């Protein structure tokens, strides 16, 4: 009785970015409270659950959520007296609620925010910490941090091609010094910007977009920052390219370093990059429909170099199946809000988990002060998290709660780098 | 005995710009559990209670905070067994343990985590929104935010001498519809930014620091934010400015709009600019110990404008009453960190309100995911607050608070700008 | 406080042949029990964790287990007063205070009865069904079940060279069904060995050991007794073998059918049975050493059919890891008492997990009244659990069980077998 | 109102024979559940209560138990809110809703297993054992096992004509060492059967029929066994039969050794084994209706030799009432299940106890993980139990409960054969 739901309770907020999204708040009768919100970011296609906006031109540009926010009135009528702790049969019941596979009448973020809510305050009435109760007694993995640093494309003002540049301190001995890492080579990078005559103002994610002229300055300009941190490329802090590859192709070809290319030249770039630069994981590397040419790419680099699908997977568990089935990438990027449900997260985790991708728990770029894909992390032992820069609150508090859950993990606490569950 | 500290923890976590901060656990033995984040900004010097840095160069640059994480250890061994309830107890137990004016022994950091966590606690225990814990019956007022749009001087890479320009929604309805206004007028700001081809990477606060001319541009470009988002400059959207007259004073004289000024001269400025553009504060207009022309600034515009001291009081009573007696200022920053007790805080913040000062309470430029000062705004009815501007969770999460407050509070909700409590 | 350990009791019981094996009782301060036994089988050697035996003739012919028993004493002395929810840091602190990597010094058995009796404990303490408090709430699958039908080599008087032929209700549309398809083919094959005059006396696993001429009479009474109860071979209810190798491997040379083979001729006869007969599963296909020529075997078979080590990983991380490197074996026989610890043996199960290896949770041929590894199954999401035969109760326990835990589960219950979690 | 039943929920399970049978969960108001599984065996005749089957040959051979498991729903409707302390009104108002003299309607399955559950979860609700629940402060008495070995009649293919041969181990100074004795005598015994030609697969009941010629052959392998395990025949080990005459009686003669004999003769045999043999029991030496020598057999034996009653009495007030009244008998097998309620079974031995009888608790062939029968017996000091084998966990686990009444009991512990409560 105690874990039934009470009250469900939704609330228009802002996000990092000053734009409207969902928050929920779930009561269970023994007083129990759950809060999340949901992020947001830029859709990728057909299988990204549908974020619900009121398109009111006179509220925030169209970009109001009180229709979400009204939809989990009929979720809290759906819901009431429902045992918290079956998230599985919550979140099919949201299912079965909105009934349209891309969740396009509750809305994706209605639905998620509940979907979370919920989870937390299951936690908190049995007095367990989200990551204990999301995965039992093994959940003691500690991810490797994807820290932002440099953005290009159509994240920046300049001519690199690739979205984002990362530092993995894939070689730390905990995650409190990888953090430690990450920052220090994050302010040496902001101090050699500053010296040579380049912008220090921040983007979403937290990180820099100077006027740089090539990729190649981008991980030139990582690689001094590492060196003037006094740390190792490579085996202590490591590259990795979110590439966005369907931001610059076009009818079978990618334009890169001012050049179209054919796929086998595209493929070819990221080969030279790596056999040049320590990238250890390239992310969207060809665009999310080039399964053949992903092929040869993953034939050919998938052996020393993680290849990340985001926009290729779209955390969607058939288009995983299908990938995995052809030998296609060896990692998924996994956003919470790009399926809906902690329940359909779970699943496309574990399809990647049991058949040896690796799962790399994923921010959008409009985040909020919720911190459940820390928990999610851990939870999953998915080794790995991307959750922004060293800089702006909605990526910290992320970090800030993995130094929460490691210390109290304490003996049992395990860095992801040091295990062989980091980047492979 | 319920309400008796058990547990006191402390521990090191990354602020919103990746630099080391403390934040406090406190434990009661009803499991009641608060926990706190400090914020830290650049120091104004004597009067400025002591940030305690590790200053060990080979750990985050020397700005560790592991002595202050340790020096809550003898914190926890003098206030296990005291009632969170005791608030001022607490603080005078920590100031005594200390032994210094400045808290340069433990750490103003080490304390103010202390001070704020057992608050949280206190309010957790009796079942109380902090704000009512804080306040009383009558914590109903909603603050007008401060809202940071662009800035200048030593926080920008342009021509604009004053600090930081605010937009302030004194005319809103409520505190959401506020928000609102704020947010609708950041995007309309930066799609103009945007089409003129000024960048668009955010500071410290979440706003912008184009390459512009001069003050009057910044001034400009506000009220056409103001006009393109559809609101009314003065009635609706007003303005405000952090002058930080201290970064551009030498020799008694003033540097202003490329012109070298006497103190007289710098009056006259800030007058013109208040007869031209619906400007209803300014901060720091002259240098913080510059009285004599403060008591000249205050007898001129004082009647009309708010004249606020940041650098000029640095939260402190003894500053403050001075300052007072003499005709100096008529409203306060209240920072936290600054005299580093919530006990102290409220001293000042009790001064300021019953000489007919206003209490503005202020975040600092390195902030965290904690939302106390949301909170002490309502509790001190203060009527306003700066967090910054509408990107950056650091800053959102005071909004968020904000709304959260605004809706339990219901129909006894006020906002500061319709009753009189906003700038004056 | 409520979730500490007050109690650790132990007593000498007897497995279900009739030999002394080991329970613990373990007691909560919040009067939380759990109640755990120890199972016993031949051991393989080397890397299998020492089972403690008394060894004093005169009681239970040397197989007392009061040493074990009093051991558990010195563990009572160490864990008194730890959390009954860190299951890591209570199996971390009895592998530390053993002190051997065997576990010879405590015994495995006086190890593994605290290690699952804590969790039935912490289980019950948070008012959890074991499964889930070991697996969160994706812990949702019913495994496909090994079910012992015929006995040869060294478990059997006859001319059947391989140890175990097993049915598997691989096209059942839920484990009640599964349970009823073995239960009704189990007893067409009674019928059909008692209408031959063949002896229905059953052995340690509840199956038969007629007098058999060969390998291949074995298959065939098993497709002539699924053919009898109506269910299609294969489709339906698909066969398994453990070969058991090692118990007629000498000198390089496999023994069987009359004839000494090459391990290219052992390949050959698996190759052959597997292209005649519906076999989805071969255990122990070549001995536990002979890598290499595993090797050829998981390159020739791994395909189409699974390949489980038992003596080959003896539930062991470090051969898993070496197996998973080599491309040796594609399923690992998961054996609590191999190993002596419940943290170990997850470690085990998730290591095979995120290698794409199937793990099958595994009785030994001495059980008890014990059901841990139905709920370490569903737990896991292993997909295939092997307990035996469709008669006697240490092995109908835990089909009891696994029907208990999908009535519980209700519409979330999955069958590995319609989902492809079971043998590939 | 807390020992209020709240719930009463049936399922359908396996026995230890692979067959269907019922259990039944009882949950009271304060939480308290109690469950409960019922055995089966071969039915004697028209005085034993109706085990219902479902008689559909599509389930399990016509075995199944749907039937018995929705009619608990009925019993379910009858029997919310009743006290689960009342065990007497419970028994009654399912004896009063099934309306017939052998519970045909409800089915003394469903009936017995409501029965039992209801006693469990009133023993958990009072936080008393099953034992001191069920018999008050002088449940103190562990029995004598009557254990299982050789098999013959209509339970094996060999030239025995009595069906069981059991040990007893009456010389035992506790019920620990009773167990021991009995184990390393079944060990000796599967030793010897082995090194003559002789089968080892186990029946029902866990014990061997190998191919014997004669009963005298039987007794004298018992009495190898004994003397090779170091056990003095009679005082240490003793032996018992079940003769189950009724299987080998027609029209007035007992067919046995290859003759037809007349009861006199019957009776003859029965008196050479015994003056030649330490057996101290004789089950069902006369068949179930041969009265007047039944008188005959228990005026000549009865003064030195337990005569049991089993098929004689059928756990039936009535025929065991008649039995005093003739001289018939000595002792009485108890069979829950024959009668149907726990209260009809305490009412049966209550006659026999105080009529001078021995009552013999008693499994079925096809048994479970219940291990009431061990909590019966000493709640009753019946100071007899007949439980199987030394092998298979449905008999192991009444030893494993018998070892944890004698645990707790501690000085309180007394053995039936040490103080004149075993066979007489
Ligand atoms: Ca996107
Ligand atoms: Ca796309
Ligand atoms: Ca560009
Ligand atoms: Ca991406
Ligand atoms: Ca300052
Ligand atoms: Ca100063
Ligand atoms: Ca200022
Ligand atoms: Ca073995
Ligand atoms: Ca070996
Ligand atoms: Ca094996
Ligand atoms: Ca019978
Ligand atoms: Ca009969
Ligand atoms: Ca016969
Ligand atoms: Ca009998």
């Amino acid at each position: 009785y105690g874990t039934q739901i009470a009250e469900i309770t939704a609330r228009e907020i802002l996000d990092s970015r000053g734009r409207p999204t969902v928050e929920a708040e779930v009561h269970l009768e023994d007083g129990s409270v759950g809060l999340a919100q949901v992020p947001s970011g830029a859709s990728t296609g057909t299988f990204e659950a549908h974020e619900l906006r009121d398109d009111d031109p006179s509220r925030y540009g169209g970009k109001g959520v009180q229709k979400a926010v009204e939809n989990v009135s009929a979720i809290e009528d759906a819901l009431i007296g429902l045992s918290a702790l079956d998230q599985e049969g919550l979140d099919k019941a949201m299912i079965a609620l909105d009934g349209t596979p891309n969740k396009k009448n509750l809305g994706a973020n209605a639905i998620l925010a509940v979907s979370l809510a919920t989870a937390h305050a299951a936690a908190t009435s049995l007095n367990l910490p989200l990551y204990r109760y999301l995965g039992g007694p093994l959940a003691n993995v500690l991810p490797v941090p994807m820290m932002n640093v440099i953005n290009g494309g159509a994240h920046a003002d300049n001519n690199v091609d690739f979205q984002e540049f990362m530092i993995m301190p894939v070689g730390a001995p905990s995650f409190k010094e990888a953090l430690r890492w990450g920052a220090e080579v994050f302010h040496a990078l902001a101090k050699v910007l500053k010296d040579k005559g380049l912008a220090t103002g921040v983007g979403d994610e937290g990180g820099f977009a100077p006027n740089l002229g090539s990729n190649k300055e981008a991980l030139e300009l990582l690689l001094t920052a590492i060196e003037a941190a006094g740390y190792k490329p490579g085996e202590q802090v490591a590259l990795a390219m979110d590439v966005a590859s369907s931001e610059f192709y076009k009818n079978g070809l990618y334009t890169c370093d001012g050049v179209s290319h054919e796929p086998a030249g595209m493929i070819g770039i990221l080969a030279d990059l790596v056999s040049q630069y320590p990238i250890v994981s390239i992310e969207d590397g060809l665009q999310e429909d080039d399964w053949s040419n992903w092929k040869t790419l993953t034939q050919q680099l998938g052996s020393t170099v993680q290849l990340v699908g985001d926009d290729l997977f779209v955390t969607n568990p058939d288009r995983l199946q299908s990938g995995i089935e052809q030998g296609v990438g060896n990692a998924v990027l996994i956003k919470l809000n790009q399926i809906g449900t902690l329940t359909e997260t779970l699943r496309t985790i574990d399809l990647a988990t049991r058949s040896g991708y690796r799962s790399v728990i994923s921010h959008r770029s409009g985040e909020t002060e919720d911190t459940t894909i820390a928990d999610l992390a851990v939870a999953t032992r998915a080794g790995q998290i991307k959750t922004g820069s060293l800089s702006r609150s909605e990526r910290i508090a992320k970090y800030n709660r993995l130094l929460r859950i490691e210390a109290a993990l304490g003996e049992n606490a395990l860095y992801a780098g040091a295990i062989g569950l980091g980047p492979k």
